[PDB]
């Protein structure tokens, strides 16, 4: 289960980076350089970082200091042949984004907002990066007159349809990815889930510039399917880029390790992101816990990827077994693939079989064997055959 | 507080005449002759009922005892005036819809489904229906393998297409309207949220033919902010019908009386519809505790209604106090209506007020006086001003 | 992993037997006899079952028909070798509990729901029960006014005391055991977690007589850690029995097979068990669910044994690897185990190496190596060694 | 509605002193002097304050330092008429608390926790404290093979013990009070509900010494149903101490104000402690939203007792309602705080009224009458009469 560039793991600045404050808690690691960062996770078998603005360059920074960060960066790209597939603006960290970027209830604030980003963008195709992310964490409300959600949400189109003005003005082909998460830091945030995203996006102007960026975590906060949710985005052509991480259900966004939290819900994700082919970075936005050094952080990183290529095999061997298939036969499963009514709507309205000569209750005999089916994928996942 | 017709209040047959029968109970009521919760209903100040197939007509009736039920409902109807602007198609009880109605495994019972829903819409047009909800409860799964998400999305896409086809034939100016919930009875539910619903239509071949039908507690099932997931829909131009009831939080399907569980959630939700100028019947889809015997069923109704009353009273107080506007301007809640740049891309971007000459620090320490406008908003809604 | 009687593993009744009746939906299944269960679940390597009194003996028996029926039940134990370790009472399905049994307001249904209790006490000791459960499924409420919590505590520490002073009046060995869950088919239900079901025991008259029956799924309702309560009631010396399923978290009563839903959850809770050497009955209190015919009933049985099987022997594995050992030293497991201040309070006020002359930065600095520690785990878990 | 010392409102300074950092956010406010939040919180009608070490007494100050910053608090309450009911320890900012205090796996961590605890206590006395709160917001996990739950709860009996020796020692009269929480800032929390924390103490040495500090938030943070816990905990005589706040469910502990969150809990958990004459402080462990400036933090503080003070006169009002009292004879709330069988278990076993002749049918038909009691309870709290 060892990882190479070739897997398409990448991380964020921000994870390994990740100094360990929390709500109630001073840091427990140092910063870490981001030349450090791609030297380390190269070493481990990852093919690419991702970045905020703010993690590449600190806020404020003169364009003396932005050009020396970038280079040095560049350097480490250079030295390991990393990549960056994928950046982001931090909308979320500075107090003047207390109430949003896009939707802060101040226009100025706004306005600011599409600059910071509109300016990243810029770095982020020199770059290289095909996927720009955006989590709209300060979008929303702790309380009810607070915020207008349908002015909101016309702030939101404004924005989005601006940015995609934008880089189409430009002639860049990177793409948007819209990353829900239903809560934290604002007591309800705007485009709480998958849903809510793909929602949106089919009201901006240039629908075909805009995805989703869907965390594990995220939808797991609000109780959700993830590997339901993706399936929904995927159906929708709208899965730009994922996020990998665990969660125990509903709770402060915990950003484990991935593999970590819901173990089986990571095995069906896997699952279905193989089956379907998707091509795009395993992107993992985690935190390694603030217990650990510096060791621990790089094994906490090297768990991420381990677990998904153990999940990747488990789920292959699983759906490669002639048992599971005649199982996925004996429950139906080839036939939920069947057009229900290809013969048209008048052929159904004239056929007896679906309703005056229907046997209801023959059909309501007949089990589905889903729990024989699901044994199948436990010992398949736990290597008990 | 008392409830007239002009009010737009309807219930489900299914709510008053719920027996009590739980996970873990049998019935503690006898059934109610729908004749008699009409009359009932008409004498609290109810508008109108709803009904699925099965309330009106026990399943397997022959067409003689089908024609007396349905005689003795319109009746009933023109003996009080009371309308049916919604009905629905019971997808769900009959064991031959174990694993789902339009999205089972099995295709001959995604065709009987089909002919059942298309029966009952016939009927729900001549009995004055405007809106047909679908709660696919049934569509879902227990375990990962069961059931391939993207499949089952293709045959729910199919199936709502056929229904579309079929009203479309027909001439029938009734619309559809999609009600999701995250769980229950199924481990979890397709089309989860109002979200991926929403999404969800953008993919039918005629998307204007459907809505949702959202519920207070099925939102709140995933712990969403239900005022927000409304004004999604309203942005959206999908709220077709609504049911109102009352949830605590993240756990079983309560089905309480609305004003019951979240109650500030009740008074933004309200405050919404009527700000929004909502049209549509404000019905309830509740379930009367087990404790409660027929008097109780009466009382826990008409409380359904008086808190509406009672909100929407509170909201619109709230709303026309001089002293709110001037919190509402204080908070930028004016601001955040209007356009972040209507000036145009190049216009923002040439704008060095908008990034080079934008004092962060002087927006970021304006306070943004939210608490004083929610106190404002808890002093009205408690009448303590 | 074949179990076989010396596992310990026990079902109850109304496991396999449940007919799939759910908030919504009509039985899939024909009802089993007992005698049947029996036979089935000893051919699948059961040790024995449980019962609540009807179950066994149908509601409203006369005597010759609770002969006949106890009859047939001990021919089918003493047919297999089957064993009764526990019963329990349902005090939560007839109407007459709608407000619960022994804190039911009204007092004349408490003294009825103690002598059904204590009939069925008799029973369980003459089919050999070492326990008797008691689930206060119905004690609670779905609104403030309708139960003083208080007055309900002080009436169920009344009616624990009798069936105490009963148990000690006969001179029976049976213990009983409080299952805690925090909600459904009440709103919320008193003694909502394995803590509040141990605090309240500490104020029963003979607190030796009893302890805890928790179930992982009403734990996890709460989303509480199941292992984390286990071990406080091991702490406590209250594991008298225990009831093993599955639940993906905060939602509806899933009752999944024993390994579904939070499989990493399962791992901790089988490695906690053996380690503490828990000598009791593995139960398993699950539904099959209502997609299945009796073939996957007899699938989802076997596969709750199988599946603690699997986890018994990777828990047992990781803790015997000489890789982990070391782990768990270098993560200071070992001095977790060892007393804070032997040397008494006063040696510790006169220490200066805990306060004047602790070096809190170089304690700081200190890597918990939790994460490694935890890949092992998952290494393990998974055969990924 | 206004406020007086003569109510016992309590603050700590980190509420109103909070700087609005969060995960993912930087301070919005400045940090304010002690001196200046004693003097706004008395202007508003507060009684007192309370404090960890580390906010009156900045972590490694010097001797003269510490001498200093007790004197000018000192002489912020001599000057306003302010108390100090409550001090507590910071056992979870610093990095060397991060696997816990008096559960750290490293003993001398332990050892420390122990020490800076008990500095701390003399100085509560000092000011006048009666009551010391312990939150262990470090005690837990995120992984399993970290934390030994019974190893731990024996390292937090040592230190409770250890604790209680040391003020019986120096014939302190103040006692403690166990903050229970379900998770964050880790994985999960040991001790995470009322009843853990009760279950806990009674196997203390000196259990009298200790009782819960049970927080509005913290028990929603599980679902659980605040108002029962704290009747448990008033049943059990342990309610040493309280913290207000609001909450939205299960969700990151939100710390709104009180009354904010679940109004409907809000008021029944007034009702209950007003009923139960419970004397302590009515203290607020609060966060102002970063959002706002001062102006709204004292706005945020100012609404906490006002909600307090609408919540108990409308649930006075409710109690005092003659067609209230009548409604609760309705619902049996009297006979359920009858005794069961006072009359004894032999006279309980010999009764036919119990069991023979009982008649269960029209014992079941009864209906509680919860709803038109529940609905007069929504009237009182909204003023709708
Ligand atoms: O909850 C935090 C979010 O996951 C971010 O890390 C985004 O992925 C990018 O800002
Ligand atoms: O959870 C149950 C659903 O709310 C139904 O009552 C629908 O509204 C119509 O079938
Ligand atoms: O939630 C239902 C409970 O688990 C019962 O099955 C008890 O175990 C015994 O009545
Ligand atoms: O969740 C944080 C806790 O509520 C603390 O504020 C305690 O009350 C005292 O440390
Ligand atoms: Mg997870
Ligand atoms: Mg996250
Ligand atoms: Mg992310
Ligand atoms: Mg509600
Ligand atoms: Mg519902
Ligand atoms: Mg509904
Ligand atoms: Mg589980
Ligand atoms: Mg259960
Ligand atoms: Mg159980
Ligand atoms: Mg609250
Ligand atoms: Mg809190
Ligand atoms: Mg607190």
């Amino acid at each position: 289960y060892q990882p190479t560039p070739e897997d398409r793991f990448t991380f964020g600045l921000w994870t390994v980076g990740w100094q360990g404050r929390d709500p109630f808690g001073d840091a427990t690691r140092r910063a870490l350089d981001p030349v450090e960062s791609v030297r380390r996770l190269a070493e481990l078998g990852a093919h690419g970082v991702t970045f905020h603005d703010d993690d590449l360059i600190p806020f404020g920074s003169s364009d003396s200091e932005r050009e020396e960060h970038v280079k040095r960066f560049r350097q480490a790209l250079d030295d390991t042949g990393m990549k960056v597939p994928m950046a982001t603006t931090n909308l979320f960290t500075h107090p003047v984004f207390k109430d949003g970027g896009f939707t802060a209830n101040d226009r100025d604030v706004r306005r600011y907002a599409l600059r910071k980003t509109i300016r990243n963008i810029d770095l982020a195709v020199e770059l290289g990066a095909e996927t720009y992310v955006a989590w709209g964490g300060r979008e929303g409300a702790e309380s009810g007159g607070a915020k207008d959600v349908r002015d909101a949400l016309d702030r939101m189109k404004e924005a989005f349809d601006l940015l995609g003005e934008y880089v189409t003005s430009q002639g860049y082909d990177i793409r948007f990815a819209i990353e829900p998460k239903p809560n934290e830091p604002r007591g309800d945030i705007l485009l709480p889930t998958v849903g809510h995203a793909l929602a949106f996006i089919e009201r901006l102007e240039r629908p075909e510039l805009y995805g989703v960026n869907p965390e594990v975590g995220h939808e797991q906060m609000a109780g959700l399917n993830f590997p339901h949710g993706i399936a929904q985005a995927l159906w929708a052509g709208k899965l730009f880029h994922i996020d990998l991480n665990g969660q125990n259900g509903i709770k402060y966004d915990q950003d484990l390790r991935f593999g970590a939290g819901d173990l089986r819900a990571a095995f069906w994700l896997v699952d279905l992101l193989e089956s379907a082919g998707y091509s795009g970075p395993r992107h993992f936005d985690f935190k390694p816990p603030r217990t650990e050094d510096f060791d621990g952080v790089w094994a906490s990183a090297a768990g991420c990827m381990r677990n998904y290529l153990i999940l990747k095999e488990r789920a292959a061997a699983f759906r490669a077994d002639p048992e599971v298939q005649e199982a996925l036969r004996a429950s139906r499963l080839d036939e939920l693939a069947r057009p229900t009514a290809a013969d048209g709507l008048q052929a159904l309205l004239d056929d007896r079989s679906a309703f005056e000569e229907f046997d209801v209750d023959a059909a309501a005999a007949r089990g589905m064997a889903f729990e024989r089916l699901d044994q199948l994928a436990m010992d398949h996942l736990l290597g008990a055959r």
